């Protein structure tokens, strides 16, 4: 009365897109 | 009757790779 | 009986940084 509980949720969603990763190597000689 | 809602489910799958880093500084000057 | 699935988890892991930049353009001529 009521019941026993139901099953668990699923799973949630992904998180939001990541940030940029860090500055690149240096260029080429001058 | 049904019984009381089921529990929050698991946390969200891993999200992708954010997007490549900016350019990395200018090569060695000659 | 049962009661009703519960609510979607929270968010999954945040999603990692982006691969490291291209390479920088080349160093001055002089």
């Amino acid at each position: 009365p009521p019941g026993p509980p139901g099953p668990p949720g699923p799973p949630g969603p992904p998180a939001p897109p990541g940030p940029p990763g860090p500055p690149g190597p240096p260029g080429p000689p001058g």
